[PDB]
């Protein structure tokens, strides 16, 4: 298991616009186009992300392509953040890909509300964390999603995606 398979299954993959969770315009696997309404500006956010005229498809590699450069930013963004890094370098690799795959799912500023709990991990109080991982709007939205991630963060293994 890894980064990119463990956010694969949480994600799906799909080659036509659709909706998340939140009804936001998405493609791929995961890549959010905007929080905008409007599948014209959605269309426009794709077309120049992916560099082409793509009306609203495009293909596997081209999902794929977007998928590298999301991994990518999130990483280097949680490495940039003075609240993040310490946290994240604090961790093992297993807990780190946990630590991507919610930055990946809600951004920088979506794991901002998390101070709690990430003052807990740092502190490697890994049951405790767990706990107040799931007070959380995340958690009563992306109940599945989220124990599995709460799993990896409390255990340590990858025995919630197996
Ligand atoms: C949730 C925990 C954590 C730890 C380090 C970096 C980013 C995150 C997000
Ligand atoms: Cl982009
Ligand atoms: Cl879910």
């Amino acid at each position: 298991m890894n980064i990119f398979e463990m956010l694969r299954i949480d994600e799906g993959l799909r080659l036509k616009i659709y909706k998340d969770t939140e009804g936001y315009y998405t493609i791929g696997i995961g890549h959010l186009l905007t929080k905008s309404p409007s599948l014209n500006a959605a269309k426009s956010e794709l077309d120049k992300a992916i560099g082409r005229n793509t009306n609203g498809v495009i293909t596997k590699d081209e999902a794929e392509k977007l998928f590298n450069q999301d991994v990518d930013a999130a990483v280097r963004g949680i490495l940039r953040n003075a609240k993040l890094k310490p946290v994240y370098d604090s961790l093992d690799a297993v807990r780190r890909a946990a630590a991507i795959n919610m930055v990946f799912q809600m951004g920088e500023t979506g794991v901002a509300g998390f101070t709690n709990s990430l003052r807990m991990l740092q502190q490697k109080r890994w049951d405790e964390a767990a706990v107040n991982l799931a007070k959380s709007r995340w958690y009563n939205q992306t109940p599945n999603r989220a124990k599995r991630v709460i799993t990896t963060f409390r255990t340590g293994t990858w025995d919630a995606y197996k």
